DNA sequence: CCAGCGGCAG
DNA sequence: TGCGCGCTGG
């Protein structure tokens, strides 16, 4: 279980559900966290699981993502990612549609106990990881 | 009521 | 290469 930290990372609240944590990383991509977080709550209220998100009509998701931008791109990504999350045989989420380095590094630091094996590039994640190494 | 900025899949 | 908004700054 990740310890108490001076950091403001949405991953620290979402880590028990890998899917929600990964969805947050999709919301945060090329988007202001100020915008992305309140919209992520609206999304999670309507789609609280991959089970329902994979059955969603991406155009419904898109309408919700409108003020964040990349709404069609991210809506189609979310639906497809959610389907792969439950149906593909994955060990690391980098194998899944729409997930890259950011989501993968977040998963290995927060959902699994592999923070030592990770080289984060995201500014906050990198400082958080520096704090783990310092306080190990 | 300006306008630059910020990696995934195809 | 397309994707996109509003925040940010002044």
């Amino acid at each position: 279980t990740p310890p108490r930290s001076p950091f403001n990372l949405v991953q620290e609240t979402l880590f028990h559900d890998p899917w929600k944590l990964l969805i947050a990383t999709i919301f945060l991509n090329r988007t202001s966290g100020k915008m992305a977080i309140p919209v992520l709550w609206k999304f999670l209220e309507k789609y609280p699981s991959a089970e329902v998100a994979r059955t969603a009509d991406w155009r419904d998701v898109s309408e919700l993502l409108k003020p964040l931008g990349l709404y069609d791109l991210r809506a189609k990504t979310i639906v497809k990612f959610s389907d792969e999350y439950l149906t593909k045989q994955w060990k690391y989420p980098i194998e899944l549609h729409g997930i890259g380095k950011y989501g993968n590094d977040s998963y290995r630091i927060f959902c699994v106990n592999e923070w030592k094996q990770v080289h984060p590039e995201a500014h906050k994640l990198n400082k958080y990881h520096d704090w783990l190494w310092e306080n190990h």
